[PDB]
């Protein structure tokens, strides 16, 4: 900040850090004081034609420190799908920094598409207030978790009517979503486990002769990851 | 803002907060007044060889807060439609900001196509007035319906003539719109439900084989959410 006092004709100006007059900071009339974090005071003492004044006095004031920003629990994403990152606070510019060189000005950066291992780190932000002071550092902790590997599905392909239609796979997945010529709408693909021939736990299932899904045509297994919640594709096989 | 008054010589000038001239504001023939929310008077003494004049003074006038723009009520696209923002009012130029980094300068920004998820969410819009000030800031909510799956389609598709033709798919979708040989047209797609084979509530039909439908080729379903309003396709299948 600068400080500003009367300029008089026949005038020394000397400017003290303390109410005591023992310690000078400057010489002027129009004196910089720097790098002030706290409160601070000086005096100044104007000798003219040898008679030495009262020493005036001001504080320069700090304004307050902003507020850290609000953003997001720590998260995770899947990869391929999007990393979103926002903030619910208010500034007058936002600063954020992350992983793979990310950066962004606003309060809904541009989404992150198709995410991968290289999109995963932690994500900072920052904020500037109305008067122009930065904020402290908050956080975000992105995990991006891998998928499944893409499973190779086998079968007893060349099959006789009323025979049992077996379909396998050697990837240990977890809840195997199997989707026949009947599709893969949530009505048939119903809670897995039990006796739910298209929705089974172990990479593989047995298909009756007397089963509605004894069908013939193009057949595919989607892998499902019970703890991370990631799915894979799989090869299509013809029965 | 800046004051400019008379320069004196001789004189000393003290500036004052108020009227009873007892705290003071500055000492300068063109002192800034600063942070101005409210119109605000400062007064000056002007001391010239000792002696103190009467106060002259001023007022420093704000400019009226400019008004709040027009924006269009909350609205609703289907996701792959486009998104249009748009404003009724008048500005020295224009500024809107939103969700996935969407920023634009005038009063009709470009269309974003394709909407998707990431597109929704609070857009916000602010103008400048004719002198520079900014205005309010006004939104609109903008929300993005999802579309209903892919149908899958299965059909008693290798059928002798004279017996009933069966379209069938598992996915829940609302007004199941079917589309054979004979087109989409309007005028074929007729009011839904009731008798009409081609426009069924749920997914199924059953055409006869005495109706103008019975007719082999390739076949389509689209689906419609009827709460909703967003459509989406189906697999080819053919009869």
């Amino acid at each position: 900040s600068n400080l500003s006092t009367a300029t008089v004709s026949g005038a020394s100006y000397a400017w003290y850090s303390d109410s005591s007059l023992t310690s000078l900071v400057s010489t002027a009339q129009n004196p910089m004081i720097v790098n002030i974090s706290t409160d601070t005071t000086w005096y100044l003492v104007v000798t003219v034609n040898g008679c030495s004044s009262v020493a005036g006095s001001t504080t320069v004031i700090v304004y307050p420190t902003p507020a850290t920003p609000n953003v997001p629990a720590n998260f995770a994403v899947c990869e391929g799908d999007n990393i979103t990152l926002s903030t619910s606070t208010v500034a007058s510019g936002y600063n954020w920094s992350g992983p793979n060189g990310f950066t962004s000005n606003v309060q809904n950066p541009v989404v992150i598409t198709n995410a991968t291992a290289s999109n995963a780190g932690v994500y900072t932000l920052s904020i500037v207030d109305g008067n122009g002071c930065e904020s402290g550092d908050t956080t975000v902790t992105v995990t991006v978790n891998g998928n499944p590997p893409v499973a190779t599905i086998t079968s007893n392909s060349p099959i006789c009517f009323g025979d049992t239609l077996t379909l396998s796979s050697s990837t240990n997945c977890g809840q195997s979503q199997w989707i026949g010529p009947n599709g893969n709408s949530s009505g048939t693909l119903g809670t897995p486990g039990g006796n739910n021939v298209l929705w089974t736990i172990g990479s593989t299932t047995n298909i009756p002769s007397t089963d509605v899904n004894y069908l013939s045509g193009d057949w595919y297994m989607i892998c499902i990851d019970t703890i991370t919640g990631c799915r894979s594709e799989s090869n299509t096989i013809t029965i």
